[PDB]
């Protein structure tokens, strides 16, 4: 068994989706059974994500492992069951620190530590280290073609497709060909150009995407192929669609797939996309609708909450329902009031960091809890609900955490060394999948069906055990509990339609084909809840 | 005095109106008593235009001395007063055609021909002869930039620019910015690269045109200056716009001009652009609506009747009314029949070449002139016309011309050798500006207020003046006649509300200042055509 | 039998020898037993060669079907047996002349002549053209890499190899890996990125080579095998050596010829280089040496008379005797006189067009002939030879050439309409491979051994029959004479040791394998002569 390689870059301008394009032809690949997976190379200086903020990028993917990384290795989880890991996603940065530091300990004994060729064996030490093992693996290259940014990425590459020979490696690049309504008509020749920049370098394409908002003609697709050094039936299109979930549909469509395998002389099956096929009938075909507001900071940037996003999509077509996002602003609910609130069937709050307007997130739980509307608080939204109950419900003035106002005097937040009680008596970030011990009796044990789950952690503060006696004697069900130090994994609340809080992350397991419990209890109970309203 | 020059190219993709905003700068170049002129260079192999299909480029330019040319020149008669001239437009091949022609001469005096020197020699002296005498020549390149259709030309420009002197030239260029919807933005990249194209083969920018279906950024436009080496302010924004009247007073207001004079150290009164915010104004202003059906050959490309297109236009400013253009295909009404030309308010006949449906020309001459509906013929649409007329009313059955059939035996349109009657008894092209002898009691001698009048031409056959009488004595009248031969230039129907049928080009000479008496009445006629029937 | 095709193209500088490099390997595949062709693209604007002057490109290549050409199309006899015509080398102008007639004649029947795809099917056409019916088909590319006047064909190029596919396609290169003195040793930078503007331009090299002083060192072979995505072994080193017969000997010793057999799955025999190994052993061991002087024009430029050269040297090869050539000016004979024509074995004048120093050639003749030292005359020599021996023998003062002198009074040469007597009484270009009748008792006949030969010609005045009989009477041996009218063709001077002239040029038939009579008993004469006068 040997491993075969398909590299994939964009050229033109950005944001073509090349994590969607790979995930689709991935998805593909394990549908026809083969042993495929994928890997990202990003061009940032930044050695880990977790030093940029979520309005930046978007949010950062939590791998099982605890690795901070790239949202699109999240868009790799929901096409493909192969997991991603700190292997499968790292930066230009990252690679200098490594060469760095073994230049520091002499490990190139006395050598000139130069990009060509020690920077390059870093990175091609790293694609086949996550490619062992595998039958196909996808390597994304991120930046664009004919940038500064990414060129000894794209050095590493050629000498490697040389070192593996031709027989394991292709190359598909992605272009635009842009509409011109002046004209009337699409344009080529900017994809002419990309693809001349990648010969320059020494990359012939093999296969080329053609990005558009409509399918673009077989005689355009020719033109391309002839100034390319490209098979027509090698020049796939690719218009915008209202669904991810369709592409993979689109390049079975043109026979992408049976390309490739004849391309790797494999014998591979016939691809079973039915599972998607099912996902977009019942995407396509929802019997209701409900809306949900969400009440952040990142809204500026609804990529911050992406992961979130694609969550609640997931609730929603397991219950055949359209999922309807009000992006508010924490600060506005500060401002304006819980007048924001209303006309909303449920409420959700997502995690993250920073003060700014939490104090109308904690009047939005509140609000929400009081008023009995479905309520679905993940992490730092836990943590708002928790402030909310102890304080107007279990009396505990001025509720808080340390990590904003280390003198709290009712800190229901804090590190384990920081809990401490009211009169001043006491006793790093957890990550990645971790086992959660379920309260047999709790709702969330029922819906996963199972005495305890895994699920994924990034955090620094925990529940104060010194008071969450107060704040659960007061009327909480704690629903589930960590392990060895039980820590408050999940909560409840007794006598509400459906509020639930936790400290893992569910957004990151959730897939269009699986789904995923809490989505769909949120979602369902939101569905109810307007259907009782009405 | 010296010469200034401002070189024009365009990169990314065709079709941005690199003509287009050449023809408004030198608007108001004019604008700011600048002796402004302008010049095409075309990177075709064909030496002349009349070798190719108007459905291949579109209408052809007829150019006062007679040259035939490319559309664009029309296009720079209507923003500048000066007048184009063969001078003005030459292509690849022709400058080949010259150069073969000096070899087999032997004014190379047995050296090597080359691309440097020799070719790009004669490009450069044809360049200087057009702009001798002028304050500035503008220079459009066809071609787009990075292809080699044009390097030939791109090369002579920056040779000239060293010879010159940079004082005493500039570098424009035009980008496409495309809105990018699925990112919800605008991408500067492709514009990056094409500068960069440029700079690769000796080119370094002046002044750039950022070309897109909405305003760009200030930011955007400091982040492209940024990159390639231009100040901000000569970053202009293009935004497509519905007249190309209006874009004059779209590069005051970012003040290009201005620039300019500064770049030239000209003293520069300003500019005077009232003229077309007049038009302006009426433009966006009508007071009424009519509609023209025309009916033709090469409706599937509306470039092929653009300088007809807009005459019509220009005459509807002048009457504040609204022009409809109805296409109808000539074929259709042969096939179809006059059931097409219902619901117009005018009928519109168009010349050209070939024989095609043009029985169906004739059955819609028919029409309009039997149901008295406002009629303007032009070139063939007089023929067809003279034809209609003379089969129907003269009674010449089977009138024709002989060049679709030999022996017509009613050959209304002949060569001048090829005059001859019913009975065959008998007795190269003409083309530009010709003076034309009105006929002191027709319409068309008081629609211009003058005994004679000056229009271009462009074709070979003429009336036929043997069977003429017939056709004349049946109740035609002949409103104007040539000059030495007295060829009927012109012909109204007696006892028709507005029929008028001519020899020459009249949408060679309207303007959107002016307008162009023929189309005024004609438009007229349909508004009052239009009001009559109601 | 399908045909295979290399394409070989060169850069970084020019004069690398890619004529040469073309023409050994085609010498090879000739000795592998293949159909073996070869053809030259002309990047010059020149229709015709003859157009330019022998200062400018050296000697222009008569060929057998009279068409004049390149003058590595001699090159090229000098190498394989097959025959060259005007199919084998064209130029670009030629290409356009043939284009705008065809565009005249209404061939392209309305659409737009453009480069691509008018321009490069034109060429297209002509490759398959020549190609056809051959095994391998060898095509050099003139220009340089990276420059515009060629790029046309580059492209054109691009486009055959992915119709035709790459299993009957290859792409060699020459580069330069100059040695830098100052450094101690030689740098592949240049060749680097020779590779990469092939790339940029849609063309992968498959086939490296190296063109240096000195052997490139494997280490750097690899470097550049890395760098330019070719195996080692593709990489092929060539020195410079002293002789171009001993470059075949290189390339096999390398194994090119069995890389490109692998390449098109032919089953190729071991190649019979020994023919060319003899004419490396005779060459580097010569028994003798003789001085030639060389008596001209175009002497400031070797290329001038590259084939008369070349045909010396074979001579001297057939003899194992060393040729020495004195470039000696005809005008410093007018000046300096005689005393240049001293230490000198045999003299030889060359032929050519022009005045200049003819008047001196006569003397040189003279000197020559007076004086008994082994004459060689061609063509114009010839004609020089005519007047000296009728001027100074027969008593024809002022014997002289039409073409110089619309008087001569004793026109011993003149175009057959314009031939003449002295009393003023009366009665183009002959081109190509022509049969001449030899006299049996002369000595060329005998050198020939042969009733009749054919030999090439290229020149339009010959000897005035009007005024023979009184040269011929004098006493002067016509050795030959032609057909339809028995043209002079050989002269002999009966008490001469060695004295010959001829119209024909037979350094165009001469070849390293088989030598050429005339050259072998000339040269021969000079060593006898030698011997005679020591
Ligand atoms: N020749 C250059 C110039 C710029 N960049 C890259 O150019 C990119 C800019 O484009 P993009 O990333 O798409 O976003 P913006 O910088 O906002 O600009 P745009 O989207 O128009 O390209 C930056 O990432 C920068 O790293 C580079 O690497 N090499
Ligand atoms: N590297 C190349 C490739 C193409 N062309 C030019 O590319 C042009 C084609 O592009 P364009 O004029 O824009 O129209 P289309 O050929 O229809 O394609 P497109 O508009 O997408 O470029 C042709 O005129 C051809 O001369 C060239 O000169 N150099
Ligand atoms: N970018 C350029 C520059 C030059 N030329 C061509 O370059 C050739 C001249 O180069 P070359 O043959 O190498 O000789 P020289 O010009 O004398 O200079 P050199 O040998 O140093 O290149 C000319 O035919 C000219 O048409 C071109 O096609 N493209
Ligand atoms: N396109 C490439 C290829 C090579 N290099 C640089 O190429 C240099 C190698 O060339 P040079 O320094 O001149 O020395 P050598 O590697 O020995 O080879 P040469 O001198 O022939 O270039 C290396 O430093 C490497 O960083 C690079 O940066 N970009
Ligand atoms: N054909 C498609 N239909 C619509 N938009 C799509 C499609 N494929 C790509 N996209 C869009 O591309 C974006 C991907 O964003 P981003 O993560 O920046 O892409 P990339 O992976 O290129 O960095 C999304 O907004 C997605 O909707
Ligand atoms: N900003 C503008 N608004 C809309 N379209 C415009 C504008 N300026 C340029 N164009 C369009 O450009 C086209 C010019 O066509 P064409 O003659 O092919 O352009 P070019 O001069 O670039 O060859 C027209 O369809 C015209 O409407
Ligand atoms: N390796 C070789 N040894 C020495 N010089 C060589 C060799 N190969 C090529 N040449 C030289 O190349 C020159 C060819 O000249 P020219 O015809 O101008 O080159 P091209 O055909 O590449 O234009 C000759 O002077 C010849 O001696």
């Amino acid at each position: 068994m040997t491993t075969n390689y398909i590299f994939v870059t964009g050229g033109v301008v950005s944001s073509l989706g090349k994590g969607i394009a790979a995930a689709s032809l991935a998805a593909i690949l394990e549908a026809r059974g083969l042993n495929v997976t994928i890997m990202k190379l990003d061009p940032y200086i930044n050695v880990d994500p977790g030093t940029m903020s979520p309005i930046q990028h978007g949010e950062v993917f939590v791998t099982e492992d605890g690795a901070e990384t790239d949202l699109d290795l999240g868009h790799y989880e929901r096409f493909i069951r192969t997991k991603m890991s700190r292997r499968n996603n790292f930066t230009t940065g990252r690679i200098y620190s490594d060469v760095l530091r073994k230049e520091r300990r002499g490990d190139y004994l006395g050598a000139t530590v130069q990009v060509i060729p020690h920077i390059t064996n870093a990175i091609k030490e790293r694609v086949l280290e996550g490619g062992e093992g595998h039958d196909v693996v996808l390597v994304e290259i991120g930046g664009t073609v004919g940038d500064i940014e990414s060129l000894p990425f794209l050095e590493a590459i050629r000498q490697m497709a040389v070192e593996i020979g031709r027989e394991h490696t292709l190359f598909m690049h992605l272009t635009l060909v842009p509409y011109m309504a002046a004209s009337g008509e699409v344009k080529t020749k900017p994809t002419q150009h990309s693809v001349k920049e990648l010969l320059s370098i020494g990359i012939q394409p093999d296969i080329l995407i053609c990005r558009s908002d409509r399918a673009v003609p077989a005689n355009e697709r020719a033109k391309i192929a002839l100034f390319c050094n490209v098979p027509e039936k090698a020049v796939i299109s690719l218009k915008d669609v209202d669904s991810i979930y369709k592409i993979p549909g689109l390049l079975k469509s043109q026979g992408l797939d049976d390309y490739i395998c004849k391309r790797f002389s494999l014998n591979c099956p016939e691809a079973n996309l039915s599972e998607w096929e099912q996902v977009i009938f019942e995407e396509a075909n929802p019997v209701s609708e409900v809306t949900i507001g969400m009440v952040g900071k990142y809204i500026e940037l609804p990529d911050a909450y992406k992961s979130v996003i694609e969550a609640l999509k997931h609730g929603g077509l397991k219950n055949r329902v359209s999922v309807n996002i009000k992006l508010i602003d924490s600060q506005d609910v500060e401002t304006r009031g819980v007048e924001i609130l209303k006309g909303l069937d449920a409420i959700l709050v997502p995690g993250g960091f920073g003060y700014r307007g939490v104090e109308g997130m904690i009047t939005t739980a509140r609000f929400a809890r009081e008023n009995n509307i479905p309520y679905l608080g993940i992490c730092l939204g836990m943590q708002v609900a928790l402030i909310d109950y102890a304080r107007h419900v279990a009396n505990m003035e001025n509720a808080n955490s340390t990590e904003f106002v280390p003198d709290c005097k009712y800190p229901v937040v804090a590190l384990i060394t920081e809990w401490r009680d009211e009169n001043g008596n006491v006793e790093t970030m957890r990550l990645g999948a971790q086992q959660c011990q379920l309260v047999d009796d709790s709702l969330v044990r029922q819906l996963y069906n199972a005495p305890t789950i895994v699920e994924r952690h990034r955090h620094r503060y925990e529940v104060n055990n010194m008071l969450l006696k107060q704040i659960e004697d007061a009327g909480l069900r704690v629903a589930g509990r960590s392990g060895d130090d039980q820590l408050v994994e999940i909560i409840e609340v007794p006598n509400h339609p459906w509020f639930v809080a936790c400290q893992f992350h569910p957004e990151f397991t959730s897939t269009p084909r699986d789904g995923h419990p809490l989505f769909a209890g949120f979602v369902k109970a939101a569905s109810e809840f307007q259907k009782r309203q009405a």
